[PDB]
């Protein structure tokens, strides 16, 4: 589990989006694994607008924090699960660290600010779903 608060939005796994996350929609997109919904409170959170391809993630799986080394946002393959098809997963970037399912939700971020949300694992795996091209999230 786990969001971003920024501004009047809140950024979430769209397979774990809430029932008050869908009555509040702003955008969602399958493809991403991402859904934003608004809030009526102000956030607490930065996003980066950058190029890092490192950073640290939240690993709730583990409570800590890990350094990773990721890819740039791609077009990756994705086994079906419970929530998906087998499909590609577009804007994703994967890294070598430990991630569980729920793991879902926790933040990647650089010393820009809020980069990601881990979206995806497996086998000493850890995908991120990219929040850095949503330049709408500041306005
Ligand atoms: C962090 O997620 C995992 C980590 C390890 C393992 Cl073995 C499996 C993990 O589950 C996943 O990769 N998915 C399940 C939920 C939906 C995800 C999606 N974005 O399509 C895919
Ligand atoms: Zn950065």
């Amino acid at each position: 589990s786990g969001a971003i608060y920024v501004g009047n939005y809140r950024v979430v796994n769209r397979h774990l989006a809430t029932h008050n996350d869908w009555a509040n929609l702003v955008w969602e997109d399958s493809s991403r694994d991402l859904l934003v919904s608004s809030t009526t409170a102000q956030g607490c959170d930065t996003i980066a607008r950058c190029d890092c391809q490192t950073g640290v993630y939240y690993c709730s799986s583990r409570r800590k924090h890990y350094p990773v080394s990721f890819s740039k946002p791609s077009l990756i393959f994705v086994e079906a699960s419970e929530y998906y098809p087998a499909r590609y997963q577009s804007h994703l970037m994967l890294a070598v660290g430990h991630s569980e399912p729920g793991d879902c939700g926790g933040i990647l971020r650089c010393q820009h600010g809020v980069v990601g949300i881990v979206s995806t694992g497996g086998n000493g795996l850890v995908g991120f779903a990219d929040v850095r091209d949503l330049l709408w999230l500041d306005e």
